[PDB]
C-alpha cells in the first residue's frame, strides 16, 4: 500500500558549551547515534553563518535522474546548463506544477509518499535534475573561508574560524579532500551508499526546502547488502559495490520488512546531518535547496 515512514532518527540541540568542538560532541553522542547510523544536529539559534558562494558566477550542469529507471528494466534527456537563479525558477515551477499548489505548501509526508510511488511506477515517467558533486574549489565554499578569495566581513570571521565550518573538519587519516556542493530539487535523490574507507560524513543545509534522509546502523550493513543482492536485478548482482551503489535504490519499507532497521529525518535549513562509519544512507530533496558535505576522520 502507501509508504510507511521509518522511525525518526535522533535530533540533538546542543547548548553553546556542547557546541564548542564538533569532534568531541560527536564522540559523546556516539553510543546513541551509532545505533541509528544517522543523526541530526541543530546549532543554537544565534549561530547563523552567511552564504559565501559567489552567486553571479555560479554555473553548473546538473545530471538527469529518471526515478523509475530500475523499474523500466540514450537520447531521452537533453542536458542543460543553469545558474543558481535559473535552476531555482525551474525547480520551483516543477514542484508547484506537479502538486498544483505553492511549493512551500506541499507537506513533506506527501512528497515522500509520491517519491516512492514514482520510483516503482512504470505507468508514469518523471525526470528531475540533480546538482551533484560540485567541488567547493571552483565556486568557493558555502561557508566563509579565510583563503583570501573574497569578503570576510568582521561579522563573518567567527564562522570562517568555526570548527563546524565544513572546511575546518579534519580530512586526514593516519597511515604509515574538500567539501562538495549539492543543488537539490524535488524529487532529486541519492541512493543507498556508504562513504569511501567507511568514513564519517557531515552534511550542512545552507538554505532552501528540506532534505529527507534514510539511514541504517553499521551493524546492519551486511543485512542490507544481502537484501540488496537478493532483490537487485541479476545483471547488477555480480558488480563490485563501488559500481553497484550507483544504481542501488530500494524502498525503505522493503528493507524494514526483511528486518533491517531504518531511520528517517527531515533536514531543514541550518541543520547538520552526521553519518557514522559504514552507515548506509539514502534520501531525496523536498525542493530547491543548497547543501554542503565533506568526509572527515576522527
Ligand atoms: C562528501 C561528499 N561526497 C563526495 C566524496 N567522495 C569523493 C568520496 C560523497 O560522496 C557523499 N555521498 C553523497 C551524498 C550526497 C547527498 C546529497 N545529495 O545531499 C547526501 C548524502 N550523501
Ligand atoms: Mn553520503
Amino acid at each position: 500500500a502507501e509508504f510507511v515512514p521509518p522511525p525518526e532518527c535522533p535530533v540533538f540541540e546542543p547548548s553553546w558549551e556542547e557546541f564548542t568542538d564538533p569532534l568531541s560532541f560527536i564522540g559523546r553522542i556516539r553510543p546513541l547515534a551509532e545505533k541509528t547510523g544517522i543523526c541530526k544536529i541543530r546549532p543554537p539559534k544565534d549561530w547563523q553563518p552567511p552564504f559565501a558562494c559567489e552567486v553571479k558566477s555560479f554555473r553548473f550542469t546538473p545530471r538527469v535522474q529518471r526515478l523509475n529507471e530500475l523499474e523500466a528494466m540514450g537520447f531521452e534527456q537533453a542536458v542543460r546548463e543553469y545558474t543558481l537563479q535559473s535552476f531555482g525558477e525551474m525547480a520551483d515551477n516543477f514542484k508547484s506544477d506537479y502538486f498544483n499548489m505553492p511549493v512551500h505548501m506541499v507537506p513533506t509526508e506527501l512528497v515522500e509518499k509520491e517519491f516512492w510511488r514514482l520510483v516503482s511506477s512504470i505507468e508514469e515517467d518523471v525526470i528531475v535534475e540533480y546538482g551533484a558533486d560540485i567541488s567547493s574549489k571552483d565556486f568557493g565554499s558555502g561557508f566563509p573561508v579565510k583563503d583570501g578569495r573574497r569578503k570576510i566581513l568582521p561579522e563573518e570571521e567567527e564562522y570562517a574560524l568555526s570548527g563546524w565550518n565544513l572546511n575546518n573538519m579534519p580530512v586526514l587519516e593516519q597511515s604509515v579532500k574538500v567539501p562538495w556542493l549539492y543543488v537539490g530539487m524535488c524529487f532529486s535523490s541519492f541512493c543507498w551508499h556508504i562513504e569511501d574507507h567507511w568514513s564519517y560524513s557531515i552534511n550542512y543545509l545552507h538554505w532552501g526546502e528540506p532534505k529527507t534522509w534514510y539511514g541504517v546502523p553499521s551493524h546492519a550493513a551486511e543485512q542490507l547488502e544481502e537484501v540488496m543482492r537478493e532483490l537487485a536485478p541479476e545483471l547488477f548482482e555480480s558488480q563490485p559495490d563501488l559500481l553497484h551503489q550507483l544504481v542501488t535504490i530500494m524502498n525503505p519499507n522493503v528493507l524494514m520488512e526483511h528486518g533491517v532497521p531504518v531511520y528517517r529525518t527531515n533536514q531543514c535549513a541550518g541543520e547538520f546531518v552526521v553519518t557514522f562509519p559504514r552507515a548506509y544512507h539514502s534520501g531525496f530533496n523536498q525542493g530547491y535547496n543548497f547543501a554542503e558535505a565533506v568526509n572527515f576522520c576522527t
